[PDB]
C-alpha cells in the first residue's frame, strides 16, 4: 500500500504567484510558485496516485499584503479550495492573538488543524475546545492513516498566544496521542508539526510509533539529485533518521514561500512498516499553469490589495535584497538601506549626532524588492519585508552587551537562522574557524563624541547608542543579553514609516554592499 | 645700515579678515588677517623704520571666492595699495595659464613681479617680454638692495603654465642673476621666491652672494620663542644656513593665509656682509584695527560676492576636513562628499545591463583647498575648498591605468604631496614597506554590470569608467598615465555646482571616513 505525501510549510502569505526570490511577481513569464499553480500540481497528483494526503506544516500566517488585508480569510479561503487534508499549527498562526486565529482560520476551515503539545485552561478552554485536535484519523481509500500534530514550544517567545495557553514539550506530549491511535490500531502515523529541522529529527528518533514526520519553521530545503533552483540542499529528501527501537524514519520538508511541493511517496506493508521511501519537492515554476479557476478567484480578491500600491514613495535602481539566502549568512544591501534609514530618522542635536550605530536581525527582514517595475518602490512592496508592524527604537548597550550579541550574531552560523544581524554604522568581521563565543574579530564602531565621524575599536566599558527593532529589544531571536543587560530603552517610529520615509527623501537609492560585514 | 623685510606668502585670496582657521570670518571680534590689517601693521614699521621693503613670496592667486571671481584683479588691486615693493611668481599665479597671469596681474601691477628660472620661448617669449624680471634693484634709504626671483621647477606638473615655458634650477638660474648684480655693485642681494624651505635652504647654501632667502609654497611656520597661536614652529626665525662659503644666511617664511606678517630686521656693514638678524612673524589679530581706507574699498569689491555667494546650500553637522594633512595622507570625509557628489550626479539611465553607468571616482588631494567648519553650507564656503573652477569629467580607463595611477598615488607618500587620491566606489589598500610602484596591495572596485553593487578586485584588462576633475584628465600631479591611456573623455559639470547640487539634494550631510584608503 503506497501512500503519497504532498506537503507545504512557511508558505507566508505567497498566495498570488512570485517572482525567485518569492518576492512580487513582475516578469510573468518566469514567475513561480502561486495557490493557483499548487492547484494543478495537485490535481495533477490526485489523478495519477490512488493514495494522497496534501499536508501543511504551519506558518500560512503573515507575510505580505494579503494578510495585512484579509487577516487570515485568505488563508481559510484558498486552503479549502485546494482541499488540503490537514494542517499544523505553526508559531506565526498566533501573530494576532487566539482570537486572530479562532475566527479567521478554525472556524472557517474545512480541514483539521492539529497541534498536540498546544494545551488550554482557564477561560479560553471553553471557546478554544474542539478548533484544533491533537491528532486526526483520515480515511485515505480503504485504509486510515493518523497525523498528530505539534508546534513549537518556544512559541509563546515567537508570537502573541496569549497566557491561557500551554505549549507543552513536543515529544513528552506527542507519544501518549501516538499510542492512543496505535490501540485504536492505526498503523500509518504521520507527524505533522511546526518545530524546525532539529526538533523534527528528535521526533523521528525519540517517539515511538512516528512512521513519517512532515516539519517547516526552519525553511529547510532538502534534495536528493540535483537541485533545481538556488536554493542549496541541507540534505538528502527524505532525510532519515534512526529511531531509538532501530526503524529508519524519513524526515521531509519543503523550503517555504510555496516556491516547491513537497512530494513523497511511501511504501508501507499489510502492518504499517515503512518499507522503502522516495521523492523530491516539485519546483512550481513557469512550465506548470496556473488554474484558471483558482487565478481568477485570486484576481477578484486582489483588487482590494491594490490600494497599496497606487502610490509611489520612490525609486530604485539596484535589487533590494532581502532575500534569506543573504541576509541571514552576509551582509546585504537591504539591510544596509533600512540601517541607514534609522539612524537617518534619529537625528538629533546634543556632538555629531545622538546615535551613530544600528543593528538589525536578518530574520527581520521579510522580502526582497525588485528594481525590474520601473523601479517603482510602493507600500506594498514595502508591507512584505517589514510586515510585523513593529518599531526602530533607540537603546543604550554596554560595549561588552554589543559584543556579546555579535557572537552571538553567528555562534550557530550556517542553519540559516534569522539572528545574522545587518548593521549600521559598525564594520564587524567574524572569522569562523574559532569557537562560538569567541568568532568576533574585529568589531569598529563609528564615533559619536567626535567631530569628524569615524570607525575605532570597540570598548566594552563604553556605552553606546544604538537603533535596532524592538522585537530585538525584548530579547527576540535569541538576544536576551540586549533585554538583560540594557541601560536605557526609549520607543522609536514604526518601522515601515521609517524605510518610508527614507525612500521618499532619497528619491532614487542605490544601497550597495560595502564590507560592513567580513569573513576571515 | 639696518634692513627691515615684511613678507607675506601664499596668501591664497584671503583679503578679507577670517577665522582663526582662515575660512569665513564670522565671529568679527575674535578675526585676524586680510589685507586692511596688514596695511595697518605695514603702515607702523614704515612710520617706526628707516629702511623697509614689503616683499611677496608667491601664491597669492587662488584660494577663495575673490580670486574665482576677480581672477586676480583684486590681486594686483590691493597689491598696489598696500605698496607691494616686489614679488615673486608662485606655481598657483599660473593656474590660469599666461594668459590668466598676463591680464589680471602681470598687466596692472605696479610693483616688479619676479622669476629668474622661468624662460619664455618661441612665440610667448616676446609677447611677455618685460612683463616679469629675474632681478630688480631697488632704492631702499640712500642705498640699494638687490632682489633675484625664483618659482617651483615643478610648476609644469602642479599648474598650467603652457608648454613655451621652461622652468630651470634655481640654483643654475640664480646665480648668474646674482652675479649680474654684483659686477653692478649692489651687495646687499634678496633671494625671494617659491620653491619650498627645503629649496630655501639650498639656495641659501649654493648661491654665492646671497644674503637672505624669503621663501613660500611650504607654508612653513618659523618662530623664535613661544608661538602666539596654533601654528607649531619648524623651527627657529630665521633660520640659519651656512653657505658653502661659510656666511651665516637667514631663511624666512610666514606661514599662509595672510594671518601673519613675516617681520626680519638684518643689520649689514658698509660691504652687504649680514651682521645679525633678529624677528618673528607678526600675529595679524584683533589687537592690529583694520585700515579704513583699504577696508571701505574690500567693502565696496565685496558686493558683487555678497549678492551671490551668501546663499545657504544645506547644513553640516560634522566637521569637513578638506585640510592637507589628511586629504593628502589618509582618507578624509571632504574627499568622500565630493566623489559622493561626483557620482550623484552621473546617475542617468544608460542600459538595462547597469545599475548605474559609472560607479567609481578619484579625485587629488592637492585639489582640495581647506575644509568647512561645522561650528551651514554657502556657496562661498564651498568656494575655498573647490577654487579653481574645473569640472567634473567622465574617463574611460583601463585597470592597468587605475592601477599606476593608485601606484603613483603613493610613490613619493610622505612629503604632503597632492597626487594622494580621494576615491569613492573604490577600496584601495597601501602597504607603504613595499618598493614604489608596487604598493597597492588591493584594489577593489564598484560593479556596474550588476544588479546589487558590490565591490570586485580590479581588473587590468577590463575598461572602467571613472569621474574625475579636469586637471587629473590633463595628466594634471604627474598623472601622465591617464592622460596617455585613456580611452574615452568627456566633459562634465563644474566641481563647485555638483558638490553644491548635491549637498541641497541631502539638506543635511554627515560624511564619514569609511574605510575606503586604508594601509597595511
Ligand atoms: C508582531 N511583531 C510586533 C512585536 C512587538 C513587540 C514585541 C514583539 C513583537 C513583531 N515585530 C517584529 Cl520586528 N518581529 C517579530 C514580531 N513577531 C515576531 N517577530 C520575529 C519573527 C522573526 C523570525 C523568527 O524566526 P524565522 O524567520 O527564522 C522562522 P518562522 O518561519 O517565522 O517561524
Ligand atoms: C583650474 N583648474 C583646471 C586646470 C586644468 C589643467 C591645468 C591647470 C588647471 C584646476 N583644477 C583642478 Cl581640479 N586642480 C587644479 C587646477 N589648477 C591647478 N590645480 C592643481 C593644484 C595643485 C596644487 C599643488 O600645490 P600644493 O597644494 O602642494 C601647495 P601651494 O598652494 O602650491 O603652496
Ligand atoms: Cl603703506
Ligand atoms: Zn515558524
Ligand atoms: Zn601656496
Ligand atoms: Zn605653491
Amino acid at each position: 500500500w503506497e501512500l503519497t505525501i504532498l506537503h507545504t510549510n512557511d508558505v507566508h502569505s505567497r498566495l498570488e504567484q512570485t517572482s525567485e526570490d518569492s518576492s512580487k511577481c513582475v516578469d510573468a513569464s518566469r514567475c513561480m510558485g502561486g495557490v493557483a499553480r499548487l492547484f494543478t500540481k495537485v490535481q495533477q497528483i490526485r489523478r495519477a496516485e490512488p493514495n494522497v494526503l496534501l499536508l501543511d506544516a504551519g506558518d500560512q500566517y503573515q507575510g505580505t499584503i494579503w494578510f495585512t488585508v484579509y487577516k487570515g480569510a485568505e488563508v481559510a479561503h484558498f486552503m479549502n479550495a485546494l482541499r488540503y487534508d490537514a494542517m499544523a499549527l505553526g508559531n506565526h498562526e498566533f501573530d494576532n492573538g487566539v482570537e486572530g486565529l479562532i475566527e479567521p482560520l478554525l472556524k472557517e476551515a474545512k480541514f483539521p488543524i492539529l497541534s498536540a503539545n498546544i494545551k488550554a485552561k482557564g477561560p479560553l478552554a471553553s471557546q478554544i475546545s474542539g478548533l484544533y485536535l491533537p491528532y486526526k484519523v483520515l480515511p485515505v481509500g480503504d485504509e486510515v492513516v493518523g497525523i498528530v500534530g505539534y508546534t513549537s514550544k518556544e512559541t509563546p517567545f515567537l508570537s502573541n498566544p496569549g497566557t491561557n495557553l500551554v505549549f507543552e514539550d513536543e515529544i513528552t506530549a506527542l507519544q501518549p496521542e501516538v499510542d492512543k491511535l496505535k490501540t485504536l490500531n492505526v498503523n500509518k502515523i504521520i507527524a505533522l508539526g511546526h518545530s524546525g529541522f532539529e526538533m523534527d529529527k528528535l521526533i523521528a528518533q525519540k517517539v515511538r510509533g512516528v512512521d513519517v514526520v512532515v516539519g517547516g519553521h526552519s525553511n529547510t530545503f532538502l534534495y536528493t539529485g540535483n537541485p533545481p533552483s538556488k536554493e542549496v540542499p541541507a540534505g538528502k529528501y527524505p532525510f532519515i533518521v534512526t529511531s531509538d527501537d532501530g526503524r529508519k524514519v524519513p524526515v521531509v520538508q519543503a523550503y517555504a514561500f510555496g516556491k516547491y511541493l513537497g512530494y513523497l511517496k511511501i511504501e508501507f506493508d499489510e502492518r504499517g512498516n515503512v518499507i522503502s521511501s522516495h521523492g523530491n519537492p516539485i519546483l512550481l515554476d513557469s512550465s506548470i499553469p496556473e488554474d484558471p479557476s483558482i487565478k481568477a478567484d485570486i484576481n477578484k480578491w486582489r483588487i482590494k490589495l491594490d490600494d497599496y500600491s497606487t502610490q509611489e514613495l520612490g525609486k530604485t535602481i539596484v535589487y533590494l535584497d532581502g532575500s534569506s539566502q543573504s541576509c541571514r549568512f552576509r551582509e546585504c544591501n537591504m539591510g544596509n538601506l533600512i540601517c541607514d534609514a534609522m539612524i537617518n530618522n534619529n537625528l538629533r542635536h546634543t556632538f555629531w549626532n545622538h546615535v551613530s550605530m544600528c543593528i538589525l536581525n536578518g530574520g527581520g527582514i521579510r522580502s526582497p524588492i525588485d528594481e525590474r517595475n520601473d523601479g517603482t518602490i510602493t507600500w506594498e512592496n514595502l508591507a512584505a519585508v517589514l510586515p510585523f508592524g513593529g518599531t526602530f527604537d533607540l537603546v543604550q548597550l554596554k560595549g561588552s552587551t554589543l559584543k556579546k550579541a555579535f557572537e552571538h550574531s553567528v555562534h550557530r552560523y550556517g542553519q540559516s537562522t534569522g539572528e545574522f544581524l545587518q548593521v549600521g554604522g559598525i564594520h564587524v568581521v567574524y572569522d569562523l574557524s574559532r569557537k562560538p563565543g569567541d568568532r568576533v574579530v574585529k568589531l569598529d564602531v563609528l564615533c559619536t563624541k567626535c567631530r569628524v565621524p569615524s570607525y575605532d575599536p570597540l570598548k566594552m566599558d563604553e556605552v553606546y547608542k544604538v537603533i535596532l527593532p524592538n522585537f530585538l529589544a525584548n530579547g527576540g531571536d535569541g538576544f536576551q543579553m540586549i533585554k538583560d543587560e540594557l541601560l536605557r530603552h526609549d520607543s522609536g517610529d514604526q518601522d515601515i514609516n521609517v524605510v518610508s520615509t527614507y525612500i521618499s527623501k532619497m528619491k532614487v537609492i542605490y544601497p550597495a554592499v560595502e564590507g560592513r560585514i567580513k569573513f576571515s
